[PDB]
């Protein structure tokens, strides 16, 4: 029963269809010997090692004249640097430019400008799970005489747990295998292992101390990927974790009113244990599943906006809990299962062109709990 | 009442019998020197330290196409792994190579969808089991002309109590004995001493520091436990715990107040005891009881779904608490007792069939405590 | 003004001599692993090593151990990696009963396999025994303490001999209790680097490792409640109920679990207006009833047991007489007294004061050092 | 994001905005052979450092033989070890002129305006605007194939496109505008001067795992806060806008002070409700995040009760009136909204506007 | 706007206000062979490390062997680690000197005193003024595009100006009579006698980044709280008046001592009303932001209940009052207010006040 997480957008027929919201997808003068920049501005500048920078003036200064050798602009440059007389951004300073032009030079022209998105669609089969039932007559036979019970019934709904378990692990696993690679790239800490949160290295772990320290480092982290989501999706920040017990163990310890076993389940010594969804409140800002078929120990960082066309990720029913009967005459043992056809969908991002691309979501390996 | 955590159905005649839900029960190309990688593609090596490894590519990246000796092929891997342009994930290969290969050229033979259970029953007798008060008549008449007491009355409460209590101690010991070892297996630590937790052994205590982190030590074994049973048994998680006194005191002292104390009838001095229920749910998740007449010092874990024929044990109390009465002329005392059949249950796993064997429960010896 | 055996049993008498009641409790061939075994899951073996006797070990891996190993050394050398590979898992008394039980169970019959109510309950006769104290106090105090304090002389020194005597009585039954109490921390409950019977705050074993204070102060609560799992195991009644022990040990109790003993805030805030400190401070870790022993002799805690049955105590006191007064004077000096005497007899759960004396399974008792 | 400037909305372009723009001691040398006066304060000019003013605690003649200026330096050097003669410098400058007006006070006629100028500013009411630019055979199939409202959706989204462009509009000219924060009177000397990097020692004062470090960058803003308290004379920062990545580490902190919002927890995709405020953090800063910040950033605003008092305005005229038609090379529709509103700034004297503002201070964050 | 201080309003200018200002052991040695006595306390020079106080818990005869100063050293010290001796040492001096006093107590004739003389001064209603300013255009703007009433409220900042004004000197005062703090009595020997640098491990106490540093600062307050103590002889510092820099460092150490007024962040700067004490230091020390504070600093002062006991006066007679009019040489309209008040200090004797007033303890502030 994990759909909730995703679009859904239900088929009529295989191949088939799905829609998702896809995305559509510094020229300052010159910092240099003798020229006394004028407070506000922003000049530019190559410094022999570490490439350029862009420094705003907060004062009004000429700087070494006679530095006709980099060598001496440059430690000018710093000096007032350090001063603050001049002060470094980059990217930010790009923005102060194209502000600048656009607006002085604003004009009505009929520069109509585009939502940032392209929409698209994909086509997808009706993807479908099962394998045979074979039970027999004497079990169900016995189960009704003995206790009353509704014998293949019974097992029949316990069959279509299976089959909505069997689901679940292959939205999931899509999920572990559309993802992109986490914490990476932008999600670096500079002394880190790129791509493993290991709780043993004090980098991941940001010097912490005590399992409540290293748990919220593990929990920065998850930060960290949703705003990476949010940089390449354009929906905003990752809305949800998918991680194995482990991590769930340990993400449940932060905040520590959070996670919860649904122990009334355990109160009253296993009355329903619902074992296919959530359960609390961590932090605010990722929906959560604990994912009991976790192969080792990760968490997936993903997204999932209120309309269906915003998940990244689709999941679309066709044929669910279709029964299936018959019977062998050889020896009349029955036969009692259900079909199911669902088909999975993933954002374009242009299943081999999804493999290690879906920007909804960013796959972190876990290590050291 | 140990009969919480067993099936119990029961038996309204000796054999009699209980049903139980039976269980029917990384190729990748090359990472290479000269290969470019392809972005969300992985690629294999093994280092000539660590070993093999795998690597998804973030980047498009040729690997130093003159490293044609290992050891500057491990150099160069390692540089791009560094620069994040490879990434290591583990257990995320093992799936990624299935779904990719599934996936690609699947099918699905004849399948009439099934549940992965046999389901089968096990033929049981009322074994039996009884007491005699055993005492005299110059007790009985010096109770009531001492203190006014109803004599018998209090051996038979007295003995009834102690019937009960061996009962409850048969149903643990066929836990204790149907148990598979734990600490073994998949749930291995490689350092560890094999189905045995001791709190002086680093290895098992994970380097804890006191008893705080080594009393959470143990408590992370148990839920490797309650995994391996999970993943043994197809149905879930461990459900329960049974442990001796010393574990269940430790475990009550971290995970905060889950094990109680019964604090009002200390605070009242001993208005009763009630030493005969389950102390609490540890992490929210298994209820513990108290071992009473444990062998030495240790824990196992269960599973119970809620379904009674989804215990791994049963109990069908026929007959119970029946009393006696007489005397015997040889001293003429008198004879009082309560006699009692209900019979004991497996899940057949095919008691030859369990003991050590049962993947409803897992038994770990405790030292160190 | 209070009895402090509010954590024992009292049966009372009606005449001395006089008596009380207790429940006193009652009270396979594994087949041995050799070389060339083929071992079968589940199945146990004994194994002797030549380092450190026997083991008994349990298949998790149907393995043949090494037919070639003719040597005991080479038998030892392959189970220890089979060990180590996890096939073989070592547990003992664990182990003896899973034997017995289906070797017993399978061939067991119905015959008359009666067994007992683990109980023995027996009874033991005490007399009214008796102690006392005088005021011992001269009348020029008692003629200034009323025309000076308007004091009523006496009266005062009564409520003071009254009070000493009710204390005394109540530090007899402690020592009764710790001289019966067994000493814990020894056999069941002891650590390898352990020291037989006294928990010492400056020693790492002790404990645990601890940093700082409040870990140290849990580590005497866990060895705290390993003597209460000690006197259930030999009571058969359950674990310890109470605890009786030293002003520092009391101190150091309260100082972890926030809320166990009483600050008596009320009695602070007003100034010490009624101290009354005969009275148990409170429960620890909302487990154990504590009370303190005001006249502790070294430093100390014992941990009992204690059902609501009073013939379930493993300690009985059954006040006969109290209070009851003296008065005259010395003419050696002609001063007066005042005072009290009690009567009360005491017994001690049999065990079998020859019988009480470090064996009472009630009790353990540790000494605490280092606080 | 306007409810956090003034807005003064328009009825007609140029068109103007108000704003409450403000206006905008020589002590005896300390000298050989002289004994001060306990509690007076002398000027002295160290060879090393340059000038201090020295304040007595002790009545000592400091050194009559000290001619030379390097011994005269020495005998304050060893009388300010001994507590005798105390280094200080503005605490006094303002002691003295306020001492000085005392003594020279004389009723006259001294009136002085309050230190205002109070301005107003001409704004045209700009317009933004865009379009929905689509396939009709998308919005037949969305309709088509699962009921969507199609083209209406894409309105919506496009409605919605244009608020977010506007707030971002907003939030880059606003640092655009911002002075240059963690800069002059905001930096500890051993800093970078702008730049707060999490890596950085100096930066985070030495602090001890990431609790302490994401304080730091707290401490940071506020004396952010504070020196734009003093520049506008009207108090201390009232808003951020930040990145997320700064957001989420100021929200890290002090249990509740971003929105803890825990109904968004543990489950699954229920909203992402993204269109409000963070939080206020320390109970001081209004919070919003800036969905489109471009690295790593966050500036500190001020923003007063009045109308006036915002040192930036939004003064919207128009908003989402829509567009209709098609695009005739290949007939394909359009859709889409156009809005007019224009902005304003506190004068200051967008000429005045680059890195002059007053009431926001931007800083450069990385090492998150 | 201030009121924590003596107020006294006046009725007339000279004008008074009161104050109620201050006035302002031969331990037996301890020697080879003697035997103590218990109780007595006994005087005892170490080679090393001065002296100290021993009393004696043991009758323990210190080695009569020692006859060289060194192994009476090693004897009294061992005699000191076995318990024997017990050091404390002003304590000892007390003890030793109350024993004295008391053993020898006699009538005579010192009847002593309650330890102050209480004064007046006669203060002038000191004037203060403020000017409007407004100009015609602007009132006929502000009504006709807001619906404003211009002068009104234009007024209504002026007002509230001069109050701060107002409010503003009176602390400038206090900071120029106060006394330096972290100094003499109140220094670390390693210092700079009056200056507290926040990366300085002297005065940071050896502490660990701004948390701990920070913490360290509140330990010089309260040793500034007590100096005002002793030299008073009224009480400890009761408050805090400092530079918003410091006043936030003071916030962020123990968290809820200062509040942000946090429900006017909430509502979007509804209102900032900074008028008022952020909260209490410690729950010891009322404290206010000196939002016009000119470098950056703290001053620890005391209060008494007593309008007497405040160390500083302010004594309204005149308030707030209006001016009206109009200027005809550009016919303007003319508004302003004037108030006049008087102040004066306690010196326990600005000529006498500079730097003297004992009430008052203030140190400059570096490194936040």
């Amino acid at each position: 029963i994990a759909f909730d997480i995703c679009g859904v957008q239900p088929m009529n027929s295989p191949t088939g269809q799905v829609f998702a919201l896809r995305a559509v997808y510094k020229k300052f003068p010159a910092l240099a010997a003798s020229t006394q920049t004028t407070v506000g501005d922003i000049y530019t500048h190559f410094f022999q090692e570490t490439g350029t920078v862009y420094l705003q003036a907060s004062v009004q200064v000429t700087i070494d004249a006679g530095a006709t050798d980099a060598a001496k602009l440059d430690a000018e440059i710093k000096k007032q640097m350090e001063a603050g007389a001049l002060v470094e951004i980059a990217e930010g300073m790009a923005t102060s430019i194209a502000e600048l032009q656009e607006g002085f030079n604003g004009s009505t022209d009929n520069p109509w400008n585009e939502m940032g998105f392209r929409i698209d669609k994909q086509v997808i089969e009706a993807k479908s799970r099962q394998l045979k039932a074979a039970y027999s007559i004497e079990l169900a036979q016995d189960l009704r005489a003995v206790h009353g019970m509704d014998a293949d019934a019974e097992l029949s709904g316990i069959l279509a747990t299976e089959i909505m378990l069997e689901i679940n692990r292959e939205v999931v696993d899509w999920i572990n295998y559309s993802a992109q690679v986490g914490k990476s790239g932008m999600t670096l800490t500079p002394g880190s292992k790129a791509g493993v949160f290991d709780f043993q290295d004090p980098i991941d772990i940001r010097g912490a101390r005590w399992a409540g320290e290293s748990f919220k480092a593990l929990l920065f982290q998850i930060d960290k990927e949703a705003v990476e989501i949010a940089r390449q999706t354009g929906r905003g920040e990752g809305n949800f974790i998918i991680a194995s017990r482990n991590v769930v163990n340990v993400l449940a310890s932060v905040d520590t009113g959070i996670s919860y076993a649904a122990q009334g389940l355990a109160t009253g010594f296993s009355t329903d244990t619902t074992k296919s969804v959530f359960a609390g409140v961590l932090g605010g800002k990722y929906r959560v599943y604990i994912d009991q078929y976790a192969k080792q120990d990760y968490f997936t960082v993903g997204y999932k906006g209120p309309n269906e066309m915003d998940a990244g990720i689709y999941y679309a029913p066709y044929v669910a809990l279709t029964p299936l009967r018959g019977s062998d005459p050889k020896n009349f043992q029955p036969v009692m299962g259900f079909k199911t056809r669902y088909g999975i969908g993933i954002n374009p991002f242009a299943i081999l062109n999804s493999l290690g691309k879906n920007a909804y979501f960013r796959r972190v390996y876990v290590k050291g709990i």
